[PDB]
């Protein structure tokens, strides 16, 4: 997935152990040689810099420079880095009775695919979803999401032309009602740019509808940029989870690796395709064991 980085800081690490025994000049090189494959991989600096000196301390704290293989500390201890780098413990949105989310992102973000992948995720989990295009001002926008409702089983209550957002709670409420629905997707027009209208808008919507969950969708091809817009979103709207699509395109990783410090916020899911059923829950562990062929 990240093979770009992941053969990087392999370079780094499988330089200390045909050696046998390490110095900690040789190390603070090594750790040089990581800390550049971070920057590379677009990791906010900061992240960067803090990951590596993490990893020399916890590096020396497990008698590093006393090891007749050295390269298997620094293994574990970049493990651990990127592990909890990456969010640490693997979470997921909390099912209740009844549960209704938003979609949330700018166009090209992944977000109307995801709201299809999501539910199609839960229908086969149990649940009934109800997919809404909550566009109200462009149909080509609520026809892409009744066209992929339409592919993966699920129906679809597209919103009307300027319809205002009690009126779209009444009948989301009352199909979910009739057809018994337990999971609703709202997936939110996308745009370009930050649009303060739109802001203003989705605001209102998050307060007539009272979401559980709002999940903002990142592309991670966008390196950095996704998280200035991820704070954007949650300072404009509030975030509660985040969805990294296109990871499958992502060589470098650098918003998966940064989205915990940057954003503060949990990455619930990963896209890894476009197709209805490339959707999976985000798993640190795994990830950062894979990225080191653990
Ligand atoms: N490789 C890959 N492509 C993806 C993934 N998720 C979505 N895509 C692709 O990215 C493109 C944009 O997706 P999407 O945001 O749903 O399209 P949009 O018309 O901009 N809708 P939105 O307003 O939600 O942004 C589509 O061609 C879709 O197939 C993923 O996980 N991996």
């Amino acid at each position: 997935m990240f093979q770009q980085l992941s053969a990087r800081l392999q370079e780094a690490i499988g330089r200390l152990r045909g050696r046998g025994r390490i110095t900690e000049e040789d190390l603070k090189a090594t750790l040089r040689e990581i800390r550049r494959a971070l920057m590379d991989a677009d990791v906010n600096l900061e992240v960067a810099r803090d990951f590596v000196e993490r990893v020399r301390e916890e590096a020396l704290g497990k008698q590093v420079l006393e090891s007749l293989t050295p390269a298997e500390v620094i293994l574990a201890t970049v493990y651990e880095a990127l592990k909890e780098a990456l969010g640490g413990e693997a979470r997921l949105p909390v099912l209740k009775d009844r549960n209704l989310w938003f979609l949330v992102g700018l166009q090209g973000s992944g977000k109307t695919t995801t709201a299809a992948k999501l539910a199609l995720y839960y229908k086969g989990k149990g649940r009934r979803p109800l997919l809404v295009a909550a566009d109200t001002q462009r149909p080509a926008a609520r026809e892409q999401l009744r066209l992929l409702g339409e592919k993966v089983g699920v129906p679809v209550l597209e919103v009307m032309d300027g319809e205002s957002p009690e009126s779209i709670r009444r009948r989301v409420e009352e199909k979910a009602r009739l057809e018994a629905r337990d999971l609703i997707l709202v997936d939110t027009a996308g745009r370009l740019q930050i649009d303060e209208p739109l802001m203003g808008e989705l605001a209102r919507l998050k307060e007539v509808l009272g979401p559980d969950e709002v999940l903002l969708v990142l592309d991670a091809m966008t390196g950095q940029e996704a998280l200035s817009v991820a704070r954007a979103f949650d300072e404009k709207v509030g975030v509660t989870g985040l969805v990294l699509t296109k990871l499958d395109g992502d060589a470098r990783g650098g918003a998966a690796l940064s989205a915990r410090h940057v954003t503060g916020k949990p990455i619930y899911f990963a896209g890894v395709s476009e197709k209805p059923e490339g959707l999976e829950p985000f798993y640190p562990e795994r990830l950062a064991g894979r990225i080191l062929g653990m």
